[PDB]
């Protein structure tokens, strides 16, 4: 479809001039008021703040140099904040700013009130088709236009997607994220979410987001993901096995694409054959899917989160509030000079 063309060529065009001269510097931390600690992990947190001059608020993610290091994460942080300030897409989450200190990394992003998708799906169990079909075509058109810029997600899971104001999804964090014109090696990603290309240590193109794609509608569908078992050996046995089992429940469609999307042979998957996404969006089951609807935000949601305003945390949940602390030494400049 030429306007499809012709819209990802533009998306391409604005992608690379900023990938080519990435921003760098646009904030420093005194220009912001700590809120609240809204995740935390092994190098890095999220913290909702508020900008004390304009009073918005904002997620930032706030990445230990030295641990980063430690966790040989390095390459994977600069992927993230040099894609993440270059990409423009109804469904990413928009980095404001960035900036770095003597002693961390911080991506400033808009705060996305609504909570994580994972909370909304445990709380209710499972979605039904047309709700798991609005969040699955998001996420076609999402992986259509990172795949045009050479992009593979790589962390596809309920966790990453935000649910917005109106409902929408927010792709967050781009720590796996990298640009591979052809194969990349690195193991990452959840374990109920790798493809049998990633656990048999090859090398492994885009077709592992689309792969991703049939674990999370599954899981949407089902409320449980396609290979769960209680440890990840098990995991990776039933997921390079990729024999199946679906719901009675699940419509004959919906299996459809599900074998093909979770298709083992990656040279047979869809989304990586030579229609490329078309095998998706023509799929029987999104024949009712307005793809341009969707794209313009014009659909109805089937759910809009609860939350009194863009500082509610309550979607969120509560973990122990550690310092800021920022060292008088600078610690591992080299490493992150491009930062
Ligand atoms: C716009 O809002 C956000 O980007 C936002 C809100 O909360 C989060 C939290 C929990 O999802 N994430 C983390 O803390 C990680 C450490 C990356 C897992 N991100």
């Amino acid at each position: 479809q030429e306007s499809v063309k012709e819209f990802l060529a533009k998306a391409k065009e604005e992608f690379l001039k900023k990938w080519e001269s990435p921003s760098q510097n646009t904030a420093q931390l005194d220009h912001f008021d700590r809120i609240k600690t809204l995740g935390t992990g092994s190098f890095g947190r999220v913290m909702l703040v508020k900008h004390k001059e304009t009073g918005n608020h904002y997620a930032m993610k706030i990445l230990d140099k030295q641990k980063v290091v430690k966790l040989k994460q390095i390459e994977h942080t600069l992927n993230e904040k040099r894609i993440l300030q270059a990409v423009n897409f109804p469904f990413l989450v928009k980095l404001e700013f960035s900036f770095k200190d003597n002693s961390n990394l911080y991506m400033v992003m808009e705060y996305v009130p609504g909570g994580e998708m994972f909370s909304h799906l445990r709380r209710i169990g499972r979605f039904s088709e047309p709700h798991a079909r609005f969040y699955a075509a998001q996420i076609v058109l999402t992986f259509e236009y990172l795949h045009s810029l050479d992009l593979i997600y790589r962390d596809l899971k309920p966790e990453n997607l935000l649910i917005d104001q109106q409902g929408y999804i927010q792709v967050t964090d781009f720590g796996f994220a990298k640009r591979v014109k052809g194969r990349t090696w690195t193991l990452c990603g959840t374990p109920e979410y790798l493809a049998p290309e990633i656990i048999l240590s090859k090398g492994y193109n885009k077709a592992v987001d689309w792969w991703a794609l049939g674990v999370l509608i599954y899981e949407m569908a089902a409320g449980y993901p396609p290979f769960f078992a209680d440890q990840p050996i098990q995991i990776y046995e039933k997921i390079v096995s990729g024999k199946v089992r679906f719901p009675s429940h699940f419509s004959s469609d919906l299996k459809d694409l599900l074998r093909n999307l979770l298709q083992v042979d990656l040279t047979k998957r869809f989304g990586n054959l030579k229609n490329g996404v078309n095998d998706i969006k023509n799929h029987k089951w999104f024949a009712t899917t307005d793809w341009i609807a969707i794209y313009q935000r014009k659909v109805e949601a089937p759910f809009i989160p609860k939350f009194k305003g863009p500082g509610d945390t309550s979607n969120f949940d509560d973990y122990e509030e550690e310092e800021i602390r920022v060292s008088i030494n600078e610690k591992c400049g080299k490493e992150f000079t491009e930062f």
